[PDB]
């Protein structure tokens, strides 16, 4: 089974991916994880973030370029994903294709039914042939509270800092909104909108 | 030996690569070719050109994004290039890293000593570890005459058309200028500035 955890920055995905990765393990089913972007493994992923940190000329100023880099990263991750799906019983992804739709759409003040989202559908699932997730958990958390975790995170870590997207609050809010629309319409597969107080034990029982 | 043929659009590279690929063969040395962008083999190469043909939102509007795609293409071509260098006696490239420097710089009205060119040096040779060519032949042809070949080419072929770069004459002219500066300063390796009337037989005798 292929599960993808989605949500704005500082929402708690990394951790949910941890508490859920353990909930399934307490069930005999082997679990595997992979987080996107694949920093260090994908040059495109690295170039994308460094750009989000102010590098590589006018790169980040192009919504579609930034989207392409995150697609090209995953593209190089197709055999790997499939392998994981074959080997392990469960595979959890910290961010997946839905992220490109949510952020790209939000950057263009478009809604889930917009062109950017449709564009991500066409390039990633259809064209790059990236497997669609059996499940997409939208860890929904207010844009204000989520921003607080992003700010605290940058403050608690010396070699760290929010990027162009995390500094843009209105972007975070619109992405939250689009994430909500995508889940309602079950974009790329079925969605489950949980919360911070979601019980991993059950959530994992739901993911069958 | 690794040779790269460089030059503006409609300069005659594709053909020179042909007349030269045969000149070496008439010398017992095996020859191999590869043309960049690697259409069909590199998604990034395809996304780059389709963008140059008006697709993928605001992609092409970012000089560095377009540059990155052409870099990521070649990146995926590192083991292949090296293999070719090991196997064959001669390897000719229809466009290489110098192209990213020349066009990116020209798009930004920068000169060869500018930031875009230095950026291509840092990312491709240094970072992606793409091998530097023993030779870089700058097939120099007036921007006016070269534009004529691009226009004629699009006219003689039904499923074809000049792209954003080929339609931009001033861009073609500035690229020619920057190509000239790069050759004089021997960017990325040594350069040989020939001409349309260059004798393949000799040119190949020069490439030792
Ligand atoms: C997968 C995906 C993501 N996104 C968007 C969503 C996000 O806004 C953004 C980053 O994706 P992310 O949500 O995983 O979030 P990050 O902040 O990147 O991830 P982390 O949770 O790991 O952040 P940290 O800040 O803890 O960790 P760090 O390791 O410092 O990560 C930052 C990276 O950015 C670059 N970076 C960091 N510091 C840098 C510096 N000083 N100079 C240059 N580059 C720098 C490096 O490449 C580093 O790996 O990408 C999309 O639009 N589409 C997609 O398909
Ligand atoms: C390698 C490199 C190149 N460039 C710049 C230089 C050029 O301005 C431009 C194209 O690179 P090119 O010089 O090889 O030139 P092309 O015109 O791409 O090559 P050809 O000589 O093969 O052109 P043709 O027009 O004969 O052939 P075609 O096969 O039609 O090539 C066009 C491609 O563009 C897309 N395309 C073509 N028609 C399309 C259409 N209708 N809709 C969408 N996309 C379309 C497709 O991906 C196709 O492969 O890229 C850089 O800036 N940096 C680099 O590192
Ligand atoms: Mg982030
Ligand atoms: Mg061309």
């Amino acid at each position: 089974m292929l599960i993808a955890i989605e949500g704005v920055d500082g929402a708690g995905k990394r951790t949910l991916v941890e508490k859920l990765s353990g909930a399934f393990r307490a069930a005999g089913r082997s679990v595997a994880t992979l987080a996107f972007p694949r920093y260090g493994q994908s040059v495109a992923a690295d170039i994308a973030a460094e750009a989000l940190h102010g590098e590589h000329g006018d790169l980040a100023s192009s919504v579609y370029a930034m989207a392409t880099l995150f697609a090209l990263d995953r593209a190089g991750a197709v055999h790997t994903i499939q392998g994981l799906c074959r080997g392990y019983d469960v595979v959890i992804l910290d961010r997946y294709v839905a992220s490109n739709a949510a952020y790209s759409a939000a950057r263009l003040h478009e809604n889930a039914a917009g062109k950017a989202a449709a564009w991500v559908q066409r390039i990633e699932f259809a064209r790059l042939g990236l497997p669609k997730p059996d499940w997409q958990v939208l860890l929904a958390v207010s844009a204000e509270l989520a921003g607080e975790r992003s700010r605290g995170r940058a403050q608690r870590d010396p070699g760290r800092a929010r990027d162009n997207y995390e500094r843009d609050a209105e972007l975070q809010q619109r992405t939250g909104a689009v994430y909500a629309e995508l889940a309602a319409q079950g974009w790329g597969g079925r969605w489950l909108v949980v919360g911070a107080d979601v019980d991993p034990g059950r959530l994992a029982a739901t993911l069958a």
